[PDB]
């Protein structure tokens, strides 16, 4: 009735009553990267513009204190040439911080405080440039968007494979570039009650993906059927074909995590299957076919299935009779 | 007749009928890095040039609306000095965005809209500089080219080792810099039919690499012979010496993945062995030899083999008689 | 009486009598990033300012040797225009290295040594800019601060689960962004004496986290109870409920390590439980609850426990009677 | 007589007769980062200087073809102002590519080819800046220098632990910052002969590190004794106390690999123990001690050992009698 993970991978958690809000300010960079894109553009533009405005007010105060803003000229040279307005000081601060340097307004050697302001503005401008440009590149380069081209099967099935019952699903990579060291973790999530009376409201029990070697590591080029053999040690060992209705406390989440080959940042796609999205007694259709010396996958047939005859009984009363 | 992976690691897949083309636009950065090099240089040059052209048209419209392009001069100062052509506006836009700042054309404090255009151009120029330079460095620094100096054996062998039959091959690192945490995943890929009637067209079954500890983790300095012991749990357990002809549905792919020590980006080399590239009854020649206090590998003898006597029978009828 | 790891993850080690101090200078970059923030800002500002000062002294010596500082002018052009003070040379060095380029002081083609000084200053400025800006971004982007939003239970418990005794604790993620490929390593740290007489003063024995598949890999969205089953192979197999006093040589440290999804840098949080922070005969309260179609965790109830009846005997004399 | 790995981690391999030298040019970036530091500085300086020289020759040819180098002036404006020498063209090319922009030499709107040269120079300058600065930061930031502060024991021992014989050594971290997800791989390297006659000249057999959970993953804060239990499945199972002489074909290499917490790049330290650097019948001294509420390690006592009584027989004739 309320799913843990959405079909696109969004987690439906609320995080209520976080009391220790002070530790959120101990990692400002994670919160800065973790923002939305309008807030990221706003903080980018605001950081640069307020740095320019602060140093513009500094240059304007220097030109005031030297008496350069007053047009009563004698022969003494200003600290900065041709500054006679706050707009002039703002243009000069932009020219210094962006390192444009038009030269209509340049620092002269008259004011020793102006050289200190120039040094401080250059240092803070280099620091702001580094921390902001690196942050915006890290934001536009993070690999959680690569999960958009990692498709899963819309429905999972439970079918007879090699005399056992297996929970099978299909995961496909949509582009040419591989995902390096891809691993699959499937978790049965439901409310469990311990025999001693302990009730775990959202218990996540790992179901081992049948691989052949035991380790969970796939090579994803063609869309391959990831399946878990319902053994005696599996929490689906008492799952019934009539138990796959809606409003059933059972949800199998799948977490595929790897390294994107192009960027190099570790990505993680995830999906979820409720009890009504699990089709008992069906199996996937083969979509890989050889044509003209290459292999071809028909991604339109990705989630198509066929009703094959399986017994309508649990894996336990299949293992015994 | 049509191989899954090429000998150089290219995958022969087609990806037909990708219907959800809308999610390809949800990760624009992966597609941007994933381009070819002519398209990458074209989009780099085009992004910078069109940003300069757009802001040049903006500066030209400002100089038009102020009346600076008209040479009927009075005494009022322009927004930008010495702009009297679209070529002048283009040179000024290049000077602002690249932050050259020659100063023949500089922003004056007359036009308040010109200061806003300067601020917007500086912000968009910083953003474009970050996203483009970081992308081109990430493109020229990705580690999928490191696989060019990770050579594999041209032929794999099947030979008697320690009383068993073992599928052996040779992988060598061609340069001094190591590959950190290198792991080997070998997969037998063929068409399989389940006993319940399910036909998997391209089934990839992991064969465990014999390592001594079970885990697949190698230390690649000298070219070492990676071998898999054909046990009762191995899908090659019924492989015959006469089954190693061409047009035989059997292909063993090898995936070596690690971290490049110099760059730090996870790389993955891969190769493939068809049924005719597997030499029954042969073994590799030793190429490591000590000279003058160091070890030396003769990389010219990399794929040389020698016909040693092995039985001409399957691993099953070797295990029993 | 003296803990190995603090509750926040700080290690209480001293590193006395490090004799080979020469190898600390073989990785200058690790020491540079490893500094505190005042030292980092000081070395940043000092590197830039001393580079500007060194090249300013170079430009001043060039202007001296050409005779440009002497105001006895004829008609010969200077190497750099309008330099007549060390303050002028300093402003020119700042304009060259920061690439501002006002143009009141520009390099002329008269002095061939000035062109060489300009080339050397540009090369060293580009190198210093790269190595300093990348270092400060790597410093502000390192993921050891992400551990501030990875909370652990303040107390751990030992409770009856599924007929066994289990050492349980609770770890929660405080923000939306996941931590990819999170693994948990728990270690019992105490002084051990081998039966042959060998005394290990700080022995760290790995206790396996009960996961279902054996591998230590969690999916941290909701705060989940990490527990280790006290089996016959566990070093807590002889732990008593009366042995959980202070001044007891026993400390269980927990190390959660993963990849931050936003930044991509591997992070590691760690915590510790002394013998008095382990509550025998208690268990955690369920804090996950469904409201309005989503799940919600009450983080104020994070470390609340309830005294449930467990036997007051060791796991050995529970396993037998 | 000739060791595989040096004590500092350098591999003594030669890589003779690399025939496929063409694939070395397919990854130019790995070779560029893989250079020595004098070659890196030389190629950095040479790339920037030759780009400036090439575009300087371009600007000089433009000023020639327009007739600006000829001092026979009329009234027509040059393409670039105040260029009358190749030194002037070189200074202008430096000002354009470094984006200094003094403004004594600025692009005018007279020459349409000069605008194209300016665009091409800006694009190539941005590309060269990205690829060079990122490469030099990646070079100075690579984590193979972090192995200088990961010390190993100078001698390894073989001692009685828990009734078995164990090969023990000591690895210490020299600085405060941890190494995340540190794993240890020990390999016995020697010449082996298969019972079928196959001679492997440098065979590397993995010996499993005794950890408690089986997995090789350490938590390195204090210098801890890494030991491998000589079991029946271990290749040291027939190692004798008299077999630990020099000129004995046996060498145990140790590979510790992890993630540096500060930088985030995966590092790998490695060491080696010949047959004479393995002390039979000795064990390490405890160097961890509690003082004033903290723990302290005496790194001067790092490689000190004590001769404890062990039997002078192999692990096989210890297992039986
Ligand atoms: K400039
Ligand atoms: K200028």
């Amino acid at each position: 009735r309320a799913r843990f993970v959405s079909k696109k991978g969004n987690c439906n958690v609320a995080h209520k009553n976080i009391r220790e809000q002070g530790r959120f300010l101990q990692d400002v960079f994670t919160t800065l990267v973790d923002l939305k894109w309008p807030h990221t553009l706003l903080i980018f533009t605001m950081s640069f513009l307020c740095s320019w405005l602060l140093f513009a007010m500094a240059w304007w105060l220097i030109a005031f204190a030297h008496g350069d803003l007053a047009p009563s000229e004698g022969t003494a040279e200003p600290c900065v040439t041709s500054i006679h307005s706050f707009s002039s000081a703002f243009l000069f601060s932009i020219e210094v911080q962006v390192t444009i340097g038009f030269g209509g307004r340049m620092v002269t050697e008259e004011c020793p405080l102006a050289i200190l302001i120039l040094i401080v503005q250059n240092i803070v401008g280099l620091m702001i440039n580094a921390i902001m440009l690196g942050s915006i590149f890290m934001k536009t380069a993070q690999a959680h968007r690569r999960a958009e081209t990692l498709i899963f099967s819309k429905h999972a099935v439970i079918a007879l494979r090699h005399g056992r019952l297996c929970f099978m699903l299909r995961v496909g990579d949509l582009r040419k570039s591989m995902i390096i060291s891809a691993t699959i973790h499937m978790q049965v999530v439901r409310k469990t009650t311990s025999p001693e009376g302990e009730v775990v409201p959202l218990h996540q029990v790992d179901i081992p993906m049948e691989n052949g070697v035991g380790g969970n590591s796939i090579f994803l080029v063609a869309p391959l059927i990831i399946y878990h053999v319902i053994d005696a040690n599996s929490p689906l060992y008492d799952l019934a074909p009539s138990d796959l209705h809606h409003h059933q406390d059972l949800e199998i989440i799948v977490i595929l995590e790897g390294v994107v080959e192009t960027t190099g940042i570790t990505t993680q796609a995830r999906t979820s299957y409720l009890a009504d999205e699990i089709l008992w007694g069906q199996r996937f259709v083969p979509i890989v076919a050889e044509e003209d010396g290459r292999y071809s996958v028909d991604y339109s047939k990705f989630d198509n299935t066929v009703k094959v005859p399986t017994p309508l009984c649990t894996a336990r009363q299949l293992d015994e009779d």
